[PDB]
């Protein structure tokens, strides 16, 4: 039977536990997700309390990280999502994504309405991935793809 | 000589005037940007107060929207950026981009550090893009790609 | 060509003009929405800045309210939605719906997950109606129906 | 004799324990409420810290969840209600109910005054329910019914 | 037909106008309410944007204050209530009532539940009067009576 | 020697323990205060961290509630007052007192200046009392009286 | 008859106009207060929207500053007090007094209780003066004296 | 070698421990500071986490309060200063000093600039003291003296 | 006679007017400061409402920018300082300085106490400067130098 | 394999422990950083949770401070940065750097755009150092150098 959380601190504390075990075992997120049949961003997000793992994947990551049974169960619960401590990130890495909203939020709105119509790009119907590639002017770049579904707002 | 703003309200007011004229003339953002040599997201963002147009682009868009001379001048000013009214968007379309941060912000941090290292993905050396794609299962999918430069944080 | 707003105050200013004209004419929202083909709540929400009217409806309600051409155009724009002045309503009538969230939000989460699964009840895919019924104990009750769609969240 | 709480964290901590036990036993909220004579939304809200269970119900759910006597006593306390961590939900599932307020709050006010008069729809003399209904265009529709008493505001 | 407001600033601007007129005419609130059939606290709250005057009262006070026709109509509108500028009053005289809540809010909760039960004392089914009397120990006291109905919350 | 607190949490944690004991013993606040010579509102407020008990009273209530010695001493401390978790109550019962300020705060100020002059009604030389009175129309009325000293502000 | 304000911006806008006229006339607050028979700090506070002038003082200062009759009437109103734009000062000069509270607030409380007892030092029965005193080790010191009455909080 | 804190909770937790000890020994702040060579307000502020004691004074108060060696060491650390839980005090006694800022903050600025010039009165080079004085109208008066150095702001 | 402001909006409005004239005349901040005797950052801060200009400097910049007499007088007023619209900058260029605080603020504290002792680095007895330097690895380095006087906190 | 944190409290708790150990050994930040090959501000920031140490540095500082293996592992994790408890520093020493932003933030923006162009000085590409200098007029000054790369924002 599906089970859900209502207080984020339970799964966020579990996340800190997972991170220590991961560091102690010198593991990557890529290798923890290996063998789950699930994308690295989905599995990572679960570990960090923002998604629920199916039972088989919870058991597999739990074995990797030497987690107890209550931890393995908790990873299968539907989370109380929200990873930002207090609404606006303080961490520079996370902040940049917030800054994108500050600079391009209204442009994204305007061009979503022009290209798709009145409604939204779903934050629920998703796939997410992060790639590193060379920058042609030197150095490296991130190409992060958010693959969402347009959901129209229509009169009733 | 470069000129810059310190109060966002001057350019956001101009954005509202620009959008009324745009509506009255039944124009798209695509056609406003057409002929400027500048990307539609860049020109859009400038009309909306979040980038500076070079003089020739400001004159071209100003002729298209029947803007006055002070307005064309204002569009060339480096803006006081920040499009969100009060920190967290109230608008559902814009809100989804905030919710993405709430769900995936720590995952984005985690994967950036794993794949690139310590530092940030910069959204000044950056361009965002929205593609319409047919969902193979009915409806339309927005693929939003975020491309920024990795700037490392290194010991000194 | 679709047109969109980015600062809520343009349409909220128009809303207050609408309400003054409506008061002088002694109009009801039911009568304004008469002949429109659209639900009372939908049209009312448009007048108040939170939905867009199709051109014919904008023309009709604009005739009823003696609106000028710019105002009729404004009602057809996709709004920057967000009706609450500063996040938490001050108005008692409005505040009761917020209090509903303070008391039942986590219950709504838990029951949505049990009945449907991981995901959301979609705020954009919608219909809303307010019905006055008799309270058998004396007085009246409001029955407010929120008719939404379940959108699942699934591993990838 | 009636007993009340003044800090929500006592009952919210109890909720987290209830949820871990419920998950360990793979129970649904529907079955926990079964045998209690009380609506599933009512009982669920109690477990989650937002309502008080009568003594018979507290004992009955306490038996099903293997709760100690202090916990069964706590469930009978009149709570310090307020389920949202910090005013605006971060969790997408709960956030959609907040967003309905941001889109429709003023419409709800305007139609309540039109149909009933000055005053409020109460959230104490109130019930809530959630029904699943197949969308005739594929998938599941969620109908949420909010039912409150009208309480007039009159001159004095 | 009943008319309502959605933005407090319209009625609060009018309240400032009413206060300048009242000051110019050197009137009291007691004098303004006299011959109205209505309690000074009700009429005063209406002038200050927090209640709706019935038509007869509105024209009466309108004549006294030399108000224009739009102003007399505005006074009959159901307000967007909320008199505090930003949530916590800055004014010492207003602050003291806020401080009563900070010191005695939980005691008020506890004693309401003991004396009446689970529920609220409605702040709507109300009447309010302020009296000045001698303090037996010297000086003057305010006796402020808040007469409201208990509305129970019962299991459902 | 008088002793005072600077962190409310010490007294608020004690309040919770007090409340658990009270419930385990099925005591009322009336009965806890009976025998102490001290008003029920004062004794209750002290238990909940908002007033200081004299030593004898602290011992009397400590006996009744089976409290340890550090707890009996803590009840005698002058508290760091402030019972609201975060400024605006989430609890419906307490929120109603906040709502009364949002509706009537400016009217209270206006009538206080009219009746008394410039200054305040003191929340310190003060007593609050709650009295049950059946409504003529069925059900109960809460008549709540706020009685406070007027303290003038005069030119210097 | 006494008159009062409910929106600080009326008196604050007047304050700014007073300040321009004062600067145009190259006047000091000392000189403006000369002849009123009222303290510098009181009269200054009045001009800045935080006290009420008696009529004669208001006519005197109004003559010095060439205020119209509406302005002189406004200066006699009991203000809606609160001079800080948004709770915490941004101005360094004003900020230092806030910093004094951050450093010494709990010490002030502790010593007040030790020296006087439970209660407060009033901020209404209160006079203030700023005095320049030569500093022995070079420079100037300000000695700000806060002179207010102890108001006990007693059991009842 | 000087030692400094960066998280206030270490020293604030220590202050609570000190206060329980002080209460258990029925000591005053005046007694605690005797023999220290330091002003009562300074020593008290140190115990409460807002100043650092010299080693000899830390040892002396440590002995009086029966503090362990880590605690005596902690008292010598330069604190992370800021005694207000959340920016605006809830406690009435502390709140009065905040209200003084809200009433007189702009007057303080105005008179400081007039008497001294552009710059600030220091809250670092700062001595303060609380004196009890009888009121010739009856009762007791607090005279708080804030004695700070003037620090000018000049062009560069 | 020294003159001072109490509401930042007067000088911030003037700043926007100044910036428009500066843009129309195609002037640099270096050119505006030319001839004044005053550092670029000091004069720029004055134009932007954060510093007062000596009269001769005000007259000079006023001539260049074609400002009226009232405006030239306003620039001589001691401002109500604080340039950030709402506490945390939204603009990326300004934000980086805030983020420096979030990353290195506790380090700055720690190293300041180590090198100098207890107290502060003043922002009054203070100047800053921005210098351009070539990056040998390509492009340009900005070296920002913060130079402030150490002001000790000593026991009293 | 690189490891990263998502909850600052883990590293901030470590920082408090480091600071107690450091005080017990009477250590300086200079001596702790000696021998690491890394700058004082960099190593200090790492101990304080705002930078990550390489393995050899982490082992070296951990030997000087008698840290356990888990703590040495923690120091090597990329942190969740953000040292300010709640956005605006309460501590005077840290606050002065915030005040620098409030006075000069817009000047910094304006002069960055004039000297460099549109874009940012990157708060990541960094070295900072704090230098103690003789003040010619008497006392000491802090010279703080922020050495960052200009990152332009260009049209596209
Ligand atoms: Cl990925
Ligand atoms: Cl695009
Ligand atoms: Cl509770
Ligand atoms: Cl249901
Ligand atoms: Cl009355
Ligand atoms: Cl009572
Ligand atoms: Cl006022
Ligand atoms: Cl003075
Ligand atoms: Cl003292
Ligand atoms: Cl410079």
């Amino acid at each position: 039977m599906i089970q859900s959380q209502i207080n984020r601190n339970i799964r966020l504390d579990l996340a800190d536990a997972i991170l220590l075990s991961k560091a102690k075992k010198d593991l990557s997120f890529a290798e923890i997700a290996d063998g789950t049949g699930l994308a690295e961003a989905f599995v990572t997000a679960a570990l960090l309390g923002q998604q629920a793992l199916p039972a088989d994947a919870a058991r597999l990551v739990g074995a990797k990280l030497d987690l107890d049974e209550d931890s393995i169960l908790l990873l299968q619960m539907i989370p109380l999502r929200g990873c930002i401590d207090d609404r606006i990130p303080t961490d520079p890495t996370m902040y940049r994504f917030y800054e994108m909203l500050q600079v391009y939020g209204t442009t994204l709105k305007a061009l979503v309405h022009e290209k798709f119509g009145d409604g939204i790009i779903a934050a629920i119907n998703f796939k997410l991935d992060v790639k590193k590639v060379a920058d042609p002017e030197g150095g490296e770049r991130a190409v992060i793809t958010l693959d969402g579904k347009y959901l129209p707002t229509k009169p009733f």
